């Protein structure tokens, strides 16, 4: 009962804490500057416990004179994965990010982002008088809100933690859903680009002030940055390097490929028509209303289609092991078209061809080879589970 | 690479399976019958693997002559927990359910469901000529979409598994959010009630046909049912009893109490005004726009307020142990108002009184007693974690 009073109070306090933490980037029009503002907080994990908050204040303004889109209030939701290159000796950061715009119910610059776009990033920094430089390269694919970059400190040892520079180191690569296209400032300013300025306040420590020019140089999207950091504590979490660094990337890549089977027109979203096409190809013929009911359950932004992050969340929504086992039993039954307990090379071929894969008979045979443990030329349920687990 | 082809194909097949399974109750108007229809599938777990599907077809029609509400298409989402009474020797089922209506963007009978309502359930059944009876009693609170019932087989051993009778054994207790009040058929038909008829098809087995009268008898909501089952297999999953039976209920009760601290007017939903009130009481003063941003992140139905199931999902959204540990560190800091590392009886009192609890100084002291391991009269961080973990 005293225990119950503590728990109930504890839960209420913890609820406020969960409601209170949003790391989303909140964007508003700044009509006087013909651009936008944003504000957001980043929570950096401290090694062996604690969070280091970083309060961001952002403004963006067009470089060029052409008209730009000024948005209604909305936000960007980002998921970042930081990693290392095992064959890299230089101080470095490998980065994978997916960003999508949301927060709103229901340009010529956008044509520049229909496919994969090469990116170069250059940063010249000075933190408490420690000068440093970073260069990065990779690619953006705004269809999926996706960025893939590697960064190198070109001046030796980076004097601050890599995660503190992530937000500084191309919001033009955000995926803005179809109903929000008129609110995408960042692409509207292209190719001439925009200036992005921030102040980033590290609580109980110093701050960064940043100015960047984001624009096309040829077919490359370039982010050239100046950063000045002042007032940092020599044994704070930043100059003292006390911050933590970091689905796998392999896993996400598999899910993207799987997503691509549904997203027939490659626009980064699955429609009821696309889902129906795939289901019909495997012999199931739900009605339009049934297909919408299915999409609705996983359609977190309520725009009526499934984007890749929503697909990801569905496929990452962890299950009871016993549900996981039954889902694999069900998938086996889909592959085993005649129900005899064995997936044949003909059956495998049929499922892959219908989902939209193109494979030779020889490639289908190699798939059976990897799975076929007892050498009968087919894949039974035990062998299927081993392939899938 | 063959491994990758299997995985990517497997994921696509498993995605269709996840999209395809919806156990939601889909409701449509049946204007010719002055009532509604529904259809849905229930997935019953089979002991040691497999699912037994049960396809439901439902119609409801008013008993009385008064006008009723006929809805636009929507659905009910339910979460059920089945349990046993340790001091019960009779064949029985204890049941806890939360049901909420959804699927739509943005009556006098409803007045009968503003508080807790007693429920009686009576079922007379015949499955493959095995006659049986069930009686149940409990309470519904439609404010939270909540049902709490205990059922007893009054004829001895139940000849079918309890989980197969759940849907048969009061959708008037569903929580219809404010924007959907005009689509709540079930309460609109009260007090005179409605007739609910189903056929339930157990795949590869027999079926139940059911007819029920749901109505008020005095202040009690009564569900009186006739069930006939035919064509069941003697060693199928139903007559062979091969189905599985079953947050804890304690846990959910704690979360409800915590929810109640926010839901000041007891209407079962937390508004920005309510959340602001609680946050202000603990010293934080977010703006209306900030409070809406907070609610939006957890507001799965997009109606702008947090209902109890949404609160539950937020508080059940499992975390990395290290995030869990930091959330407890943060909660400690909230209780420790002067930051000295110790929660005093005065500080505890202040937090509870401000959240809206009413406690005597003696009750606050007993809380400190349970937590205070080293007898200094206050609660340090180590003691707090033990109380909270
Ligand atoms: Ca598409
Ligand atoms: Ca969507
Ligand atoms: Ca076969
Ligand atoms: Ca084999
Ligand atoms: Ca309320
Ligand atoms: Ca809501
Ligand atoms: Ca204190
Ligand atoms: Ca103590």
């Amino acid at each position: 009962s005293s225990r119950r009073k503590w728990n109930k109070t504890g839960h209420a306090v913890r609820a406020i804490g969960r409601l209170s933490s949003l790391e989303n980037v909140y964007i508003m029009a700044d009509k006087q500057k013909n651009g936008i503002k944003a504000n957001f907080k980043i929570r950096h994990n401290i090694e062996d416990g604690g969070v280091q908050l970083a309060y961001h204040y952002q403004q963006n303004t067009p470089i060029g004179d052409g008209p730009v889109l000024l948005p209604d209030n909305h936000y960007l939701s980002t998921q970042s994965k930081l990693s290392k290159d095992p064959n890299e000796k230089r101080d470095h950061m490998v980065l994978l990010e997916f960003v999508t715009a949301a927060g709103i119910t229901l340009s010529k610059g956008e044509e520049l982002f229909t496919g994969v776009v090469p990116i170069l990033v250059e940063l010249d920094g000075d933190v408490n008088g420690h000068k440093f430089s970073v260069s990065g390269e990779g690619e953006g694919d705004a269809t999926y809100g996706k960025l893939t970059l590697k960064f190198i400190c070109t001046t030796g040892k980076l004097p601050v933690p890599w995660p503190t520079l992530v937000t500084t180191l191309v919001q033009c690569f955000s995926r803005y859903p179809d109903h929000m296209k008129q609110h995408d400032f960042f692409k509207s300013a292209m190719p001439e680009g925009y200036i992005q300025e921030r102040t980033i306040f590290f609580k109980d420590d110093g701050n960064y002030k940043t100015r960047a020019e984001v624009k096309f140089e040829g077919d490359t999207l370039v982010n050239r940055i100046e950063l000045k950091g002042i007032d940092f504590k020599e044994d704070g979490n930043i100059l003292g390097h006390k911050l933590e660094y970091n689905l796998t990337e392999e896993q996400i890549a598999e899910f993207k490929e799987a997503f691509s089977l549904f997203d027939k027109d490659g626009d980064g979203t699955i429609t009821t028509k696309e889902l129906g096409t795939v289901m019909r190809s495997l012999g199931q013929n739900p009605t339009e209303a049934e297909l919408q009911d299915m999409i609705n359950e996983v359609d977190a932004d309520g725009n009526g289609t499934i984007d890749f992050p929503e697909f990801l969340t569905m496929m990452a929504r962890k299950m009871k092991d016993t549900d996981s086992e039954e889902e694999i039993r069900e998938a086996f039954r889909v592959f085993d078209k005649d129900g005899n307990g064995y997936i044949s090379a003909a059956e495998l071929r049929h499922v892959m061809t219908n989902l939209g894969e193109k494979l030779t008979d020889e490639e289908v045979d190699e798939m059976i080879r990897e799975a076929d443990i007892d050498g009968d030329g087919q894949v039974n349920y035990e062998e299927f589970v081993q392939m899938m687990t």
